[PDB]
């Protein structure tokens, strides 16, 4: 069934420079050429991987042994031509795979295969390399409970509506560009939902069947209003946007409406209530500033503003040490 008859030397089980090099670390063996047997394979639980020759072809030479106790992978280093971890037979018992993310400005791609070799899978984390296609729609992991996908260039049309994975309980999707999401009806069990660092702008989908949400990051996104029906599970210290332009007579206020504003205010997420009304000059300038709860709007005392065109921004959530950004919203203020 593939499987090379032991004893044997490393090198000949597994017939890749790169990969036997780091099968010998797996099995602390000081040499490739180093004869193995059952028992040495049977005693490991996990597989590292960083020699950045091996393959995608390569890594298919691990079929030629049976991995009976390794429960987790972990590529903590790899090349180019290494673009996926096989569908592989021979590692049945396998829970976790993770590929850490590579060094300071170097770029890999990775695609993710629905995996039919590892139903007992519970953990995969691929963050920190360009996603090649598409997330599969999951058919054969149905214990799978975390996925991390961060730093991906994850776009929304590859993102499905997970239908074969209700167990799940984590899912990171942040640093990508998803503009949208789909409403997920199989998720029942996800708890933490991360989508900071995207670029989700003015709304986004407002959740209907996520019973058991306790935390979705949505911080470092251009949301002026947050979905209702998850507010409680809410996290923003951080948000950037814009609202839309204005026109107005000369001796007028402005107002404007900004909902995420009294809905982080509602759910005690405002570090500091206060909101500083301004528009810009060689150095910005303030104006009085005031919130109405019942409208959800925000007015700037723009009245004594000769014509001209202003651009405006409101500021909050300002606490410069730990904050960061606070959130801002920008507009155009035409006065004539």
């Amino acid at each position: 069934s593939d499987l090379y008859p032991l004893p044997a030397p490393i090198i000949d089980v597994f017939p890749d420079e790169g990969l036997a090099k780091d099968m010998a670390k797996n099995l602390n063996k000081d040499s490739v050429n180093d004869v193995i047997d059952q028992d040495d394979l049977d005693a490991l639980t996990g597989l590292g991987f960083e020699t950045e020759t091996i393959t995608n072809d390569s890594m298919q030479l691990l079929e030629r042994a049976m991995f009976n106790n390794v429960n987790i992978v972990s590529v903590m280093e790899f090349g180019e031509d290494l673009t996926e971890f096989p569908d592989i037979s021979t590692i049945p018992h396998l829970n976790t795979l993770f590929f850490n993310t590579p060094p300071e400005g170097v770029t890999r791609n990775l695609s993710l295969p629905d995996y039919q070799n590892y139903p007992e899978m519970v953990t995969i984390t691929m963050s920190g390399s360009n996603l090649i296609g598409a997330i599969p729609d999951f058919t054969g992991m149905p214990d799978l409970s975390q996925l991390y996908m961060a730093d991906m260039m994850i776009t929304s049309d590859d993102v499905p509506d997970f239908h074969t994975i209700p167990k799940l309980s984590t899912l990171d999707l942040s640093h990508n560009q998803l503009t949208n999401l789909p409403d997920f009806q199989n998720l029942t069990n996800l708890a933490e939902l991360n989508l900071s660092f995207n670029n989700l702008t003015n709304t986004m989908t407002n959740f209907t069947n996520l019973s058991n949400l306790n935390n979705l990051n949505l911080d470092y996104n251009h949301l002026n209003e947050l979905p209702s029906n998850v507010l409680n599970s809410i996290f923003i210290e951080n948000q950037s946007g814009t609202v839309p332009d204005q026109i107005i007579k000369q001796g007028e206020t402005c107002t404007i409406q900004l909902p995420i504003y009294f809905q982080l205010a509602e759910i005690n997420m405002l570090v500091n209530p206060t909101v500083l009304g301004s528009y810009s000059a060689d150095i910005p300038v303030e104006v009085v500033t005031t919130t109405n709860a019942d409208t959800e709007s925000i007015t700037l005392d723009t009245s004594e503003l000769s014509p001209g065109v202003y651009n405006f921004n409101v500021q909050f959530n300002d606490a410069y040490p730990i904050t960061q950004e606070g959130c801002v919203y920008d507009w155009v203020l035409t006065v004539n």
